[PDB]
DNA sequence: AGCCATGCACCG
DNA sequence: CGGTGCATGGCT
């Protein structure tokens, strides 16, 4: 089977995804459908290669929301930045089938 | 019902 | 007393 690039989901970064605290909000349906299944509140580190080549390692984890969670990649300034990426722009998150390779790219709002 | 943007306590 | 780890509250 050929190489395809397949799609998995966006985030459109809040305030408080794009600025210091280095903290990205994952939608928890996604982090859930796409992402590896993680027990554990502390995570597993987490590869993201982009177009550029430039692979960015982040930690997956997820904080005790309630009785639920709220799942987050931490570590993400320098990719924001190296991306020239702020509040109200997208990062999208795809995947190299056959594989599973994550990748990841951005745009910036209209 | 409960996601998720952000507030905020407290641990080191 | 700055950041981690979770709590709180706007919002649908």
């Amino acid at each position: 089977m050929n190489l395809n690039i397949v799609p998995l989901f966006e985030k459109t970064l809040s305030a408080s995804d794009a600025g210091r605290i280095g903290r990205l909000v994952l939608p928890k349906a996604c982090a859930e459908a796409y992402f590896p299944p993680i027990s554990q509140s502390e995570g597993i580190p987490l590869k993201i290669q982009d177009v550029r080549g430039r692979e960015w390692t982040f930690q997956f984890r997820y904080w005790p929301n309630n009785n639920s969670r709220m799942y987050v990649l931490e570590g993400v300034t320098p990719c924001i930045q190296s991306m020239m990426l702020q509040a109200g722009d997208t990062v999208t998150f795809s995947r190299v089938d056959p594989g599973g390779k994550l990748i990841m790219g951005s745009r910036k709002a209209a």
